[PDB]
């Protein structure tokens, strides 16, 4: 797929808001998806033991993953389409060590869009969030395509 630039400048509009507080919207993230699917909090050693959403807000550590999380994505959807180098370390990891079925990644993408709609409603619209879609629909095509090449395609 290909975004046009449009579409982009939607995405980097609503993103450069995100970036006025990471770690915020990192938690938020995380709380929605382990809340929303439980089954993902299993993938993650350090967090598994975590039993509300009181504990999840408290942990300095899942504030830390949110921000590693976040800044990750946003040096990929900075990229415009041309993330292949990012995404290969990302790809390598998820796919051989922590074992992440690309399931769990529409799981979080459905979590970034929930956090994005109800923090910022009026940067995130019918147009806006169809463009962050197809941008997180690109990710995971692309990281399914390296999972395939890296033998777990998971
Ligand atoms: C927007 C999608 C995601 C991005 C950009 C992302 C990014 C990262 C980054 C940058 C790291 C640290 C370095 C590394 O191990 O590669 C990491 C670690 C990790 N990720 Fe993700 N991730 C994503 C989705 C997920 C999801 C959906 C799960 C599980 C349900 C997952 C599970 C893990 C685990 C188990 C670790 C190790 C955490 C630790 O150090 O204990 N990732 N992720």
């Amino acid at each position: 797929m290909v975004l046009s630039e449009g579409e982009w400048q939607l995405v980097l509009h609503v993103w450069a808001k995100v970036e006025a507080d990471v770690a915020g919207h990192g938690q938020d993230i995380f709380i929605r998806l382990f809340k929303s699917h439980p089954e993902t909090l299993e993938k993650f050693d350090r967090f598994k033991h975590l039993k509300t959403e009181a504990e999840m807000k408290a942990s300095e550590d899942l504030k830390k993953q949110g921000v590693t999380v976040l800044t990750a994505l946003g040096a990929i959807l900075k990229k415009k389409g041309h993330h292949e180098a990012e995404l290969k370390p990302l790809a390598q990891s998820h796919a051989t060590k922590h074992k992440i079925p690309i399931k769990y990644l529409e799981f979080i993408s459905e979590a970034i869009i929930h956090v994005l709609h109800s923090r910022h409603p009026g940067d995130f619209g019918a147009d806006a969030q169809g463009a962050m879609n197809k941008a997180l629909e690109l990710f995971r095509k692309d990281i399914a395509a390296k999972y395939k090449e890296l033998g777990y395609q998971g």
